[PDB]
């Protein structure tokens, strides 16, 4: 005795994957894929999955149309063939919802490292540059004592450079010295920016976001007579 | 016994411009081409009716409906077909079916654009909330080295600006700028404006037509009809 | 009796569809669709068009037989239509007909479109100068307010070409409070992509259908004239 059950499902809704396409953004920006290309992949390693499980059928529900897809299974009973469809879809729902785990949390690593390696070398420069200027500054405030500038002598502020810093006079050369602990790190210009992507990376979590590789169009039917 | 068929085919960009309006106002550049969203909306609709042949033929007295590309080896048009008793009744039932899905479809677009316009929102709030981050911090970094500059103005005790021309002043020359004027800076620190790339303004507004956008201002059409359900003039075979 | 007409058509050239590419490259720029998709595009509206005649045709008092499949086991183009006529003569000159009567409906559908198209394209453009207006007008808003504050720096001392916001009091009170009045009235600067939307939309009020030669198909095989009866 041989009973058939269907269902029909299509590629997931934008609502189903709306947590996977913010992460996707929050990680890539402008680089992460469009909502409708991560709605064909996901319909696609669903199709692969179910298709390499490997007595069950998958084809499209329309001739020479890719979506949507037609998902049959024998069974002995009616009950069963239809319980034993709705698993095997579950049960590939899993595996593509496993393997969605692990990408996501390998491109958050990836971003992560790039990002963090981005902010160090930005961390070390400014403090390169912050010991450089401030030598630069011990430097200048002897030249200033021994022609001795006390004052400021600055008509065009363009005058003044990494070289000419004697300029400012021995007096605010002295006050830069005594205060280099509170003188500010200056960044290149993304560092704010890189260090809030990195904030916001983070906030990143699998379990928040239920995806969902599929989308009925018709659950499992209960077939009404045998093939 | 008689055969009633329909044409149906994607819809027109003129059916289609509030859908894409709407798709353009939510992801910007992001956005579907209008040809792709012709596909798609075509697609929902063919795939909502192929529920329809399976449903039918699953029951007491099972009745044939068909959904197949009107050319072979061609993705559109779509020929469906409603095999009835009576002309009349096979014509009505199948525009009946037509019309059904019709609904269905409309009510899933609804459901989709507002999850498309939650999407939206979020990912220009995202980007709005990190631009303000950081005109922020740029704006703190700047107050910290005009506080540092000042503590160098009143060693130097340098009170009036000492500077004729100058094009822009960097931490080193900030306190020629003198006491008077860094101590304004600094009282003033609180109403000082944040200084944000012209995208900003462009996201900031964005989003405000985010929030302009209702699905009952939209006329969507799911398909277009090549050629209506017809009345068989007589019976099949 | 019977006699069965033949002709095979597909998408037309890259030459029958220059000026239709020309248009809607004038509408979209570099968003426009690949010459290869406009083919694609002209040729399904067509076959769309002529797959309903199969049905219609039959659905007659007195049926007629047209058919359209494609030529090619494997390929979506190009297509053959068949006409079963009267005479050997009728047939071939009944088939010519439809062809021509398909071309002349998807010509106005081609007609539709074109306008539905300059519509979007016109949507686009005016979108993107008020975006453009908008940013321009925030630009001007913060310069207002950067002046504003450099204005209170001023009276805490001053009185009387680049300039920062840290800089701006050492133009003086009185030059600062002068601006708050001409920057005000001075006119928003937007970028020179600002003129050139501007043009762009110009240039889509100068298309038009009848300069645009149109063609939906070309012919492979023209209609036959069948030797013998069916
Ligand atoms: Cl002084
Ligand atoms: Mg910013």
């Amino acid at each position: 005795e041989k009973w058939t059950s269907t269902a029909i499902i299509t590629q997931p809704d934008v609502g189903q994957i709306a947590g996977y396409n913010n992460a996707m953004n929050v990680i890539y920006g402008q680089a992460a894929p469009k909502v409708s290309d991560l709605q064909e992949t996901l319909i696609g390693r669903f199709s692969s999955a179910f298709s390499a499980l490997p007595k069950l059928t998958i084809e499209p529900s329309v001739k020479n149309q890719q979506l949507p897809l037609t998902v049959s299974y024998v069974g002995q009973t009616a009950e069963g063939a239809q319980m034993k469809l709705a698993q095997y879809i579950q049960q590939v729902d899993d595996k593509v919802n496993q393997e969605l785990e692990k990408d996501l949390k390998d491109n958050i690593a990836l971003g992560r490292k790039n990002l963090q390696d981005s902010l160090r070398t930005q961390e070390v420069v400014a403090q390169e540059q912050k010991d450089l200027r401030i030598r630069q500054i011990q430097e200048a405030l002897q030249y200033a004592n021994q022609a001795q500038v006390t004052k400021p002598q600055v008509q065009q502020t363009e005058d003044v450079t990494q070289d000419t810093l004697f300029l400012l006079g021995s007096e605010a050369l002295e006050s830069m010295i005594k205060h280099e602990a509170t003188r500010p790190l200056v960044f290149s210009p993304n560092y704010y920016q890189t260090r809030q992507n990195l904030l916001d990376i983070e906030k990143l979590k699998f379990d928040d976001l239920d995806i969902h590789a599929y989308r009925y169009v018709m659950k499992p039917t209960l077939p009404i007579r045998r093939d």
